[PDB]
């Protein structure tokens, strides 16, 4: 069932693969709920794309080091000890990001890896509390793309200034 660990980690390895492909392995097969929610990320990434403030803050890291700077990132937008679904978003998409300046190949997965092992240790026990990955699908209804794009962008934000 969508509580259990193991179908959180699945269904979230393929909402992040499907949405690594939007913004630049094989697609393994879909369900209803994770076709919902494939579309609603590509919609708050693209919103994400235009948020102007944003993209110059995530033009300001120059790394070296993607994975110091994306466990630094990560951390810091969880470092309250809180958890929601904002951070989550905003946790894909700077996975995305650091995708596309690595377009420059065999990074994808493993930046993916690093998504997933945040994923498993920080925020397992957090999602299964929400039902799963339908707790998102909530999340996504309760507003509007432009004014939860708001809130992702600033969670993803702030933790870039820190960095």
């Amino acid at each position: 069932g969508p509580t259990s660990s193991e179908q959180i980690m699945k269904t979230g390895a393929l909402l992040l693969q499907g949405f690594i492909q939007d913004r630049a392995l094989d697609p393994v097969p879909q369900d209803a709920s994770t076709k919902k929610l494939s579309e609603s990320l590509k919609r708050i990434g693209d919103e994400l794309d235009s948020n102007m403030e944003l993209q110059r803050m995530i033009a300001a890291v120059d790394t070296d080091s993607p994975r110091e700077v994306f466990f630094r990132v990560a951390a810091d937008m969880f470092s309250d000890g809180n958890f929601n679904w904002g951070r989550v978003v905003a946790l894909f998409y700077f996975a995305s990001k650091l995708v596309l300046k690595a377009l420059s190949p065999e990074l994808i997965r493993t930046i993916m890896g690093w998504t997933l092992d945040f994923l498993r240790e920080r925020l397992l026990g957090w999602i299964q509390d929400q039902g799963g990955w339908d707790g998102l699908l909530s999340y996504f209804g309760t507003g509007t793309w432009q004014t939860v794009t708001i809130f992702v962008a600033g969670v993803l934000t702030a933790s870039l200034t820190i960095w």
